[PDB]
């Protein structure tokens, strides 16, 4: 039963920040969430600006084709309040030219139950960045 | 308080690592412990005999010169079971002809207290790999 | 005579794709079906959601000249449910130019016979990429 | 159950292989066995000759550390006959300069019950060579 | 004497390939013909399907300036009904800016006399490919 | 019947030139033998003296690990004098360093049967020379 | 309390040098200021008209959506005069295909309270040119 | 006068380095003193415990022929407690060859009067590394 | 004297090349003429057809600026009949720019008197093609 | 007849070449030879001192294997004094690491019958250097 | 006092070149003036009309933003006749695409204060050239 | 006195060839003049129709803007009759794009007074080719 | 005749440098001489330090042959105190193989006679360094 | 007759300067001589102590085989004292590992009889440097 939960509101991420709804978005994260990712340049970033600049410039302007897989969830249940969750990523998209590209990224995700919400604390991602390739 | 004894026990296990201890690094491991790393290709691997080739093969063997420094930690806590850190990890270390040498990583790791110890559950790793290059 | 169904079915599976019916190719599919193939970055995918990304963005639009030799099919029957083939594949097309050119793949397909029906369970691909090179 | 089987023949042929036991491989294989893999340049290959000179001039006489992890097993069980087993195959090994490296292979086993043993009646391997690069 | 009727239906067959002329080719060969050539990736293709996609996709549309030379023509008489003919080939064309070029190949053709006519059954390849390069 | 007798001709003519055998190889070749192969350049060879250099200086000398596999030979009977065998060759052999390697070639021979002997009229090889690569 | 006057003056200065607006950063520096950063090719410039260019050039012309982060600023106060401020700046920009880039640099600014006003008498800077790459 | 006092403790300190003296460097240092330079891979270190390793592996180890060149010293004075320098900084080394070298860098030290001492609480290093190249 | 007259026929032949005129070009040669040069790949070409073709497709259309000289000719005369000329070949010419270029090729010719007319019975080129680069 | 002495004649050189027998290629040539060949680098040679070089530091001294082929010669007979020779020549040859190897050139040679005696006035080389290639 | 006219003059000189004045260039330098500078490929050149080449196709036709930096000017006075002046130049300019670049000289001007009016009798230059890059 | 003379008709010469005035490099010129220069690949050519090309095709249609420097002119007069003289040239040219360039040459020149008239009878240059870089 | 003393006292600087005579090379500098020269990295450097590390590691260890020519040396005279020479130097020296080889440099020296002895105020090199490269 | 004696002197300077004969190469030099050459690099020397150092550490030491062969010599008699002679030189000579090699330069030689005796005043070489490539 609660591994589901922890799949539904991961996925509901994803979808999301696919449709640019950084409203959503901004719900789903807890205001100290920290990251690790490509587009950070191996620094450790804090709080939702520097991710707003993603929703902003790309997210919520893109219409482009865009599918994700989500491979192989492994899920670590730490008491009722906290939840780890690892996978693999697939991103199948169209290039510049029109041609299908396909992605891979290795995605973390920590997650607490405030006041009955799920929300992330911590992401770390590696592989393609989140800024796909042309 | 509660901080200092997630630093306290991440610096443990990192010391057993550099050691090539692979029975205190079984004790601090969970036995359905999962990785994401460098030298996994992309995949994620579970429990410890992945880890035990390099025990056996470096970190056991190894008594060259190398120096550790933890950048910037950043903790939650997550209930008094939980605990998540994030740092960057700065490694010196004397190459094939003697040179000092500088690498960088960015880890994560995800503790759960079982039994009234801490043990990490998963971790995740991007940057330098753990066997150095030379 | 049971070796020319096998061969048969695959024929219409290969011509199902070329011609992007995926209404065809999901009756003759598995809905369990996994896959090893180029555009999966070495992958297993399962079930047919990642494949309908390319009968939508390309197979169902494309009409340019295109024509597939089968070379040397193996076939081993495995009781009178199941099966498994085993060919060289050399594919004909236009480039973006229209110059002629040709690709090969080597391809497996796992067949079992349900409610009196074939379909594929599993199959692998090597060698050319189904998205064809230009 | 009977997946469990699967994996147990699955890796004790491995392991033959891994041991240079060319009896106890011989006795695993159909004799009118077929295959795919990079050592084969893109040819299907079909009986044990092919395979008997890796073990003559390797298998048989290598003594170095190996160490080899299956990721995510896949089993299609077609009757009571016949299985199909799919998983992505990692291994460690160290370089002629004693340096420990990974691959990564993706690897299609079908087997039959034939006078009540499983053998392999085909294989396909994609990814890292079968003869480890140095 | 009888040397001169293996160049005279060597020299037409050239010809109504170079006319794109695939009714008077399919006069000429066997229908269990077998080639090696550069276009079939070093794989042995039988029958006349393969070539059909060059007379449809060049030949028959295509009306540059091109000369060939037959240079060397070896022929060995092998009874009365079955002869060998082996020649270089010289293939002086027109590129895409309107340059002279000269392209060689390397060509061997098997000859067996069925009810009174003289018909290919075997053909090889080497050096430049059909497909002129530009 | 009768193509097992090319089948067994054909093999034993590779095993002689395997063996380094000129005697055998003399006996199986008609005097006025003509090739196309990569060691001459693109010109065709006539007679047995260009081959007898690679006799006296490789194959009577060598004394290396080598096998040979022919795969999917097709054979024209045309009438009972006379015949032609194509087929795909795959070589194994250990390099320089030792490590097994794999090469491949296509093979065209013409037999005619003189005073009740087959022997060799012409013949043409593409892709790796006979003098394996290293 | 007085390190978040130091954090204030330096976020106020990054403003004015992001807005092109020259007379607000000019009322921040000494006019004795001294710099180095990778624009000056090595060399120790002097006041303000070094600086001036790129406020005429770019700064004071420039509307493109640009982000700054500031991270893990360290600050050493010396007195109540006298201050230093250590930081890692990031910076987002849309590049000329309107793409998302991030770019890092190291600085140091050495600030002194001069008739009660905070300026700058010297900085230093490392990494990414302030001049952005396209 | 106060300007000469800066340019005897910054020349005293880069001999205390050249020399490999660690406990003279001490004395000179702030136990909470900050670095941005090359071998720290653009992060800020803090302390003298990542120094002491090029001490311990390099400096206190070396006997080779070095000279230093002190280049334009511009000095602020900021009160009677706090002073800053910046200069640019020759290296001529003998190389592995023992061939002169020369190397740049650009320096940055900012001093602290502290119980009557003058010590370093900030640098920051650009251009050659520390560790010279050969 | 009779050097003169071998002089002036090998001027007129590079005349009536360099005007395309294949009528004049046609008398001079004798129709069992040979020639090695650039264009024909390292074979020996006997009668004109191949020539006829840089005749039809460039010389017989072309109207650009081209000068030749011959330097250093040297005639040996064997008899009253036979006569061979070697000599160095410079060609100056406009590229597809405008721009003047220069090319070298030697160049042998040999004569025959049949029936009182000089003409070529071989000729042999070598360094800069005939159908000039650009 | 008569054309089996030219090829006689030349077979003889092309020996005594092959010996190091300068005495005997001094009986061959004529004193006032001139030569073509890429050592020359473009240039017209005259007589035999050119030619001595090679004798005397290469063919004088060498016992390697060598073998030489010539195919498809063209002879022109102009009277009872003069013959012309045109021919593909072959060489195969052990290199530095005694590896076989294969070169070509093309060979035109001029000869004129004085006192009774074959000698050559003329020659001109293309392809492979006479000095062969490691 | 004296060193400051010295600076002066040589400020109003490269204000000259810079707005491409040669009248008043011409009254600053000597007659018999001599110079070393990237431009003339290493050679001395004298008096002005090489120079003139630049004012007549660059500089009096230019109407760029470009700014000079003069760094560290040092000053020899030689009796009251005669000086030296030696410095670094930095230039600030707008490439084709207009954005900033630096370029870096050093420069060397030798004055004699002829008829009471100082001018350069010989000047040498390095590093960037001139004629500024794109 | 005298060298002035050989300055000043090799100054009229440079200067005619610049105008493109075929007519006054005639009069300058001996009918039998030899020369040596980039252009001729190696050679020496003789009389002025190798260089008339150049004269038509650039000299005679360029009115670009050029400038000439004759640096360091060294003459050896012999006798009366006979002068030689040698020198380094600086050409400066715009490019195609309009931007100054500068190319070097070495220029030899002998003079002979035939009829009272100075006349060149040879030339050797050297560097630079005469048709300018772009 | 005073432009001979120049040229003097410069031929003996030249040689006492080339000597490792740094004694003499001392007298003949004044204390506060500056320098542009390759070894200093486009940096104005001061006095004699800088120059000693040469002479301690190169000239006063070296014993190779060595030799110089003074190109063109061009001499101002500035009253009676003050000189400058601009010279070309051309270095013959023997390489680490022992074969010979030649640099170029571009020189000007200052001099002024201070209590009646010549000394060298400046001096600015460009071209090859003055350690000579292998 | 008199172009015979300036062949002779010419065949003996270049037999001189190949035994490393400085003193007969000193008989045969103008005091006063000049040159171009490849080992100048573009500039014009004068007098023989450029050349000196050429002798002393190559041709007086030299003792391997080498072959000089002048081709096309042209010679211009100016009156009774002056000549200049032209030629193409070709070297054979033996490489580093012993196999022959060819180079090829363009030579001018100005001589003037003095006293009798002939004497070169100027010379001039392009193409390979004397110094042999290796």
């Amino acid at each position: 039963v609660r591994k589901q939960e922890i799949i539904k509101v991961t996925e509901q991420l994803i979808e999301a920040i696919s449709n640019g709804d950084f409203e959503s978005y901004t719900k789903m994260c807890d205001p100290g969430m920290t990251a690790f990712e490509p587009e950070a340049l191996g620094n450790l970033v804090e709080g939702l600006d520097f991710h707003r600049f993603y929703f902003e410039n790309l997210w919520s302007r893109n219409s482009k084709p865009v599918h994700t897989t989500i491979l192989n969830p492994h899920i670590h249940l730490m008491g009722d309040e906290s939840a780890c969750i690892a996978y693999i990523r697939i991103t199948q998209y169209l290039d510049a030219g029109g041609i299908p590209r396909t992605a891979q990224s290795e995605e973390t995700r920590v997650w607490h139950r405030r006041d009955g919400k799920w929300q992330i604390v911590h992401f770390h991602r590696s592989g393609a960045p989140s800024v796909l390739p042309h």
